[PDB]
């Protein structure tokens, strides 16, 4: 039995990034042990704390002393509070590394999300292999790599181009669906990701959260080698797993046993996934005149109390909305168990905001999609999903901001009905299988996280 050699991540804020680092970790045990090493800029949620206690003892978690952004501008993007936040904690990063290598573990490699490139620096000083983990599309790697090319050859901003950007192997996408940070590229927010994006080449390995049967195009160029490039490793999809392996039970569960086969669409959003008052009007008044079974986890909007304080949601629904749906559809407050939604038989569409590990929660089960994105790369996310791969149906919004009954009415309908819909279907059911032929014990997937824990344990 070998010593396991230790290796350090270094997330970006957000649980919906330590999710899929801490799965990817999952999958490396026992070789390894890690430590999630996670800048603060104060004390650590309950959340955080709860989500990183409950992962195996091979996964500890060190949380470093906060650093004060207090300095930066009150309307920051995140990707620049992001990036502010691990280069201040790079100091604290060292001497978490030192109390490793002091006492004789061989630190194999520093595993650093997307936009936290400047602890590489660290790593390279070290000794250590620097390895970046991706947890968006191959898509957004793609444009990521290619952002250097495209700001010099493109002066105004992006959202004001007529023709669609074109990114290597990726289909085209117009300037106003490109990732939120570059539609204002005076923001420190732009300058920040054309920051890191000029250092992946700087790692050994980028690790990307997406497999070749998803995204042929972008993996497959990616996977070509080039001068100034890195290699890339595609282990996804990693996800969570549903709640079979503890003790359709949970009351929502329930609801959806009763409900035809594939028949049910579930609505969310995600956390910060909120809408305005008048937008989530126009949801309800389609669902309530609607014939579709629905279930849908709904939000306060950003424009009376429930049990343990927060605002009821549902209380902020029109007039009578509950009774107009009251045996069709179910409403949630908050959240639901997704990924057993997502997996229950009854559920035949999926309404979700793009984000990536929803995305792929629901190409795991087969889920075709009413794409809605939101913010960060989601909308780029919409455009493969619905013009590339054909797995969703996407809603114009208007010149307002806001998408209209109409629309949203027209995409359930072709979804859920329509022989579009059945197209789309079966369409993303071929994705089901070969997402889990990537991860079985033999799969494409499972052979890149091979070649990495193998390169880590080599020298
Ligand atoms: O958790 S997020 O808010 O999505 O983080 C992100 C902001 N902008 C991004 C662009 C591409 C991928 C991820 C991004
Ligand atoms: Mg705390
Ligand atoms: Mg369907
Ligand atoms: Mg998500
Ligand atoms: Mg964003």
């Amino acid at each position: 039995t070998a010593p396991p050699p230790h290796v350090i991540i270094v997330p970006s804020a957000g649980m919906g990034h330590l999710i899929p680092l801490a799965e990817f970790a999952k999958r490396l045990l026992p070789r390894f042990t890690f430590t999630f090493a996670v800048p603060t800029s104060g004390p650590p949620s309950s959340s955080q704390r709860d989500f990183l206690s409950s992962l195996p003892a091979s996964i500890d978690t060190s949380f470093l002393p906060e650093v004060d952004l207090s300095d930066a501008p009150s309307d920051a993007q995140i990707e620049t509070l992001m990036s502010l936040m691990v280069v201040r904690s790079l100091p604290s990063l060292r001497d978490l590394i030192a109390s490793y290598s002091a006492s004789g573990r061989r630190v194999a490699a520093l595993v650093v999300d997307l936009f936290a490139t400047d602890a590489i620096d660290v790593a390279l000083e070290l000794g250590i292999r620097p390895f970046i983990f991706f947890p968006s599309t191959a898509m957004t790697l793609s444009f990521f790599l290619h952002l250097e090319k495209l700001d010099e050859t493109v002066s105004c901003e992006f959202a004001e181009l007529s023709d669609p950007v074109q990114i290597p192997g990726c289909i085209p996408v117009h300037g106003k669906d490109l990732i939120d940070p570059v539609q204002d590229r005076k923001n420190d927010a732009y300058k920040w990701l054309l920051h890191h994006s000029k250092r992946y080449k700087l790692a050994e390995g980028v690790i990307v959260n997406s497999f070749e049967g998803l995204e042929g195009g972008p993996i497959r160029e990616l996977l070509h080698p080039e001068p100034g490039k890195p290699r890339v490793y595609p282990v996804g999809p990693l996800i969570q797993a549903g709640s079979c392996e503890k003790g359709a039970r949970p009351e929502c569960l329930k609801w959806l046993d009763q409900q035809p086969r594939g028949s049910v669409l579930f609505v969310n959003f995600g956390s910060g996934g909120v809408l305005s008052t008048e937008q989530q009007n126009e949801l309800a008044g389609v669902l309530a005149h609607s014939q579709q079974r629905f279930l849908w986890v709904v939000r306060p909007p950003n424009d009376y109390f429930s049990v343990d304080g927060e605002i009821d949601p549902l209380k902020l629904l029109p007039e009578g909305f509950l009774e107009q749906t009251a045996g069709r559809g179910l409403v949630l407050p908050m959240w639901a168990p997704q990924i057993d939604v997502l997996s229950h038989e009854s559920t035949g569409g999926f309404l979700t905001h793009c984000g990536w590990n929803s995305t792929l929660e629901s190409v795991f089960h087969g889920v075709p999609l009413i794409t809605w994105p939101l913010y960060a790369e989601q909308k780029m996310n919409a455009v493969m999903l619905t013009e590339g791969l054909r797995v969703g149906l996407r809603p114009s919004v208007g010149k307002d901001g806001i998408i209209r009954g109409a629309e949203i009415a027209r995409v359930i309908g072709e979804l859920m009905e329509g022989e579009e819909g059945k197209r789309i279907r079966s369409k993303m059911q071929e994705l089901k299988r070969a997402a889990s032929a990537v991860l079985s014990k033999d799969g494409s997937s499972t052979r890149a996280l091979e070649e990495v824990a193998k390169i880590w344990e080599s020298k």
